[PDB]
């Protein structure tokens, strides 16, 4: 029947959900399983060994948008081509590569008598070495919740890279700060939207900005993923359904003007469940994801690609044309 291999997971909610969908757990050494779940990223050879009926929870080449240094370099090549479309990414400087370039930006800022804050990630701040770090402009005026800075963790389901299909879960995690903000309690996004409603903010625009952010982010990753997949899977017929799917964890910060900024993409987000908020959300994320796969022999998900809007789809396909063009230039 429909079987599963949960040897590569350490989270009970993953096993719980898979057991709840009706999957029969195979012994760990069994590679025949219809579904193969692994927490961390998989070797490309493992994806190449799959059969066309099998489904694994990771795309090959997704590290181009998950690794903060790769994400910075690729987005940079994209900003230079399409700056108006990609404004959701704070300026980032990869070290020890863009050291001199970063110093020049500080030089101009000094002469202009202006000041900016900068965050250093693997974490500390700076107001202006040969180590592998990254420098990023610091969003100084974040959206505060009762005087508190918070983080958004949204969950993205990518079911295919050919044709590209992207789903956005309309719920997630909110990580409020410990001490109040000046220039960790957990909550749900569903609750945060109800907050925005009571405080009269456009919840629809919030989701729309988030959706466009994700698609345009995956658009940057698409040429990397598509090539890796096709070289990993040379035995797939022209219209063969995707062997790979993936649940990505987007870390996102909103500024005072409720503009969503991309911080990182986690291809291996913790599905741990110590609290009830973690349970309901993450179970719903995993359960509905397997539902959409429809493994044979949506719920709180909304398809953001391909969009029902024709005009928006045209813009996306234009960006994809640029993404693939930018892709060939680098390699
Ligand atoms: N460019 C940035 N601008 C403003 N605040 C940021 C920025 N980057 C991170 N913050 C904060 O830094 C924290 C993220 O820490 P990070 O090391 O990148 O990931 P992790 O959560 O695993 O520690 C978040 O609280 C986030 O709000």
């Amino acid at each position: 029947t429909i079987t599963a291999n949960v040897a590569g997971t350490k989270f009970e909610i993953v096993r719980l959900v898979i057991d709840e969908m009706g999957f029969m757990k195979t012994p760990d050494e069994d590679e025949t399983s219809n579904l193969i779940w692994c927490d961390s990223a998989v070797q490309q050879e493992k994806i190449s060994e799959l059969q066309n009926y099998q489904r694994i929870n990771h795309f090959p080449g997704m590290g181009e948008i998950c690794r903060k240094d790769f994400l910075a370099r690729n987005m940079t090549k994209m900003i230079k081509s399409r700056p108006l479309d990609y404004t959701f990414v704070p300026r980032t400087w990869i070290f020890p590569a863009e050291y001199t370039q970063f110093q020049n930006y500080v030089k101009e800022l000094k002469k202009k008598r202006k000041q900016k804050t900068f965050i250093v990630k693997p974490i500390s701040l700076i107001r202006n070495s040969q180590d592998h770090l990254i420098v990023q402009e610091y969003i100084e005026k974040p959206f505060l919740m009762e005087g508190y800075k918070f983080d958004l963790r949204i969950y993205i389901l990518v079911t295919s890279c050919d044709p590209l299909k992207i789903f956005l879960y309309h719920d997630g995690l909110v990580r409020m700060g410990t001490e109040k903000y000046i220039p960790g309690s957990k909550r749900s996004i569903k609750w945060f939207t109800e907050f925005l409603q009571a405080n009269q903010h456009d919840v629809a625009k919030f989701w729309s900005d988030i959706s466009e952010l994700v698609v345009k982010t995956l658009i940057v990753a698409e040429p990397h993923v598509l090539h890796a997949y096709r070289m990993c899977r040379p035995g797939q017929p022209p219209g063969s359904e995707s062997v790979c799917f993936e649940v990505l964890g987007f870390d996102i910060l909103l500024d005072r003007k409720l503009k969503p900024w991309l911080l990182q993409i986690n291809r291996a987000p913790s599905f741990g469940t110590d609290q009830k908020i973690d349970y309901d959300v993450k179970r719903g994320v995993l359960l509905n994801a397997l539902k959409l796969l429809n493994i044979r022999t949506m719920g709180n998900y909304r398809r953001i690609y391909p969009p029902e809007d024709k005009a928006l789809l045209e813009k996306y396909e234009n960006l994809l044309a640029v993404a693939f063009q930018t892709f060939l230039s680098g390699r």
